[PDB]
């Protein structure tokens, strides 16, 4: 499962490598940044939704090229909708990096 | 390749207009999400707080997002197959509830202890 | 607002079959019960007290979309009796990601507290 999971996320999909840098990198900076506790953890968590809202969209690409590799309009309209949700969760990670630091950096 | 950065995107943006034009809930929660943002913006509040505010409301989005990725597999499965359950899209519909029961639970914890 | 009703139902509907067929989901319906008495009965400011709950919050979100993905794929595994795992895999790996976050949350906030 899970362990499992993110072992297959990190060697076939390259986007998820990226977003595990990006976690590292934002728990690094978090952590060697000046701020209370509620800004790190804000920091940090942000982020790892990014990674958390991938591997869900990871699953439900899975599901569908499942059902099928051919071209429906419902196999891509889930794929869509999945691709979108992870957009909304960036979009959330930096606003929320940008209202935090905008005050302090 | 930064190519790709922007297949990516297209697709984000193919799915938006997909929730948009095909599901209500997600037109009539955006109304409300997009409404309560604005209003975090605008707020007498310190920053954790307006992250706090906009996080919780745009996570009734990210989830509405998916459920409506799960009804779309769902609905893939229907053409082919007779029978539907019904199980994954409850379930899906019970994501949003906590999302959304978690968003009004943050908007009332912090706006009552600042404002009250 | 006849719909809302109807959209409740499905969400409540949802919610009881989690909590029958997943211990896991149980064991987070109670975990969201603790987090909550434990933010309210510590004296911490409302900020903290929104990241103890909503941490352990999210938890429930994901494996609940997760199982949704579970119920998917048996119904695909009923008609074309295929045990790849990948999907449920993912699925498993969010939920993971999101207790781990949560550990996280709980760690930074109450070590600051204290
Ligand atoms: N079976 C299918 N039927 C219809 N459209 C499909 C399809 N498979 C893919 N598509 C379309 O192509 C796009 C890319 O497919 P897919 O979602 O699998 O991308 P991907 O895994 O390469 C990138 P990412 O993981 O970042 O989302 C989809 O967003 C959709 O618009
Ligand atoms: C104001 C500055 C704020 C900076 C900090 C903000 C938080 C980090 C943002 C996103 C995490 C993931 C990064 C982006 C993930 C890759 C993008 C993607 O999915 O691209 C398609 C794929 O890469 C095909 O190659
Ligand atoms: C004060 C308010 C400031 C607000 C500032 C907001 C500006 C936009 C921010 C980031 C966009 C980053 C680029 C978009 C990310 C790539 C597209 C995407 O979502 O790709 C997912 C991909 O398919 C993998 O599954
Ligand atoms: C202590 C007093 C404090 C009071 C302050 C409370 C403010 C709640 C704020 C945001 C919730 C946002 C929820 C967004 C999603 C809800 C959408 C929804 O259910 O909409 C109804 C529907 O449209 C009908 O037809
Ligand atoms: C201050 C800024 C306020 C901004 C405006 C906020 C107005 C709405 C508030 C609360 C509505 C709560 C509604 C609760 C009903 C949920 C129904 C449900 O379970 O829906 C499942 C979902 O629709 C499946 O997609
Ligand atoms: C500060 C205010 C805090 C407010 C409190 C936080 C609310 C958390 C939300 C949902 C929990 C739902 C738990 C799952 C309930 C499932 C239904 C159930 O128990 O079904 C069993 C059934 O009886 C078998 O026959
Ligand atoms: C400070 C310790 C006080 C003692 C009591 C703590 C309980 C409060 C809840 C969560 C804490 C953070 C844990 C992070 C994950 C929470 C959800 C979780 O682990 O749920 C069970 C899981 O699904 C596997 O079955
Ligand atoms: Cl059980
Ligand atoms: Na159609
Ligand atoms: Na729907
Ligand atoms: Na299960
Ligand atoms: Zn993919
Ligand atoms: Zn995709």
């Amino acid at each position: 499962y899970s362990w499992k999971g993110l072992r297959a996320a990190w060697i076939n999909e390259a986007a998820f490598r990226q977003e595990g840098v990006a976690v590292l990198l934002a728990v690094v900076i978090a952590c060697w940044l000046d701020v209370d506790a509620c800004t790190r953890v804000l920091l940090i968590s942000s982020v790892m939704l990014v990674m958390i809202v991938e591997l869900l969209n990871s699953a439900i690409e899975a599901v569908v090229d499942r059902i099928g590799s051919e071209y429906h309009e419902l196999s891509g309209r889930a794929k869509d909708l999945g691709s979108a949700a992870v957009l909304i969760a960036i979009i959330d990670a930096v606003i929320t990096w940008c209202i935090l630091l905008w005050s302090h950096f």
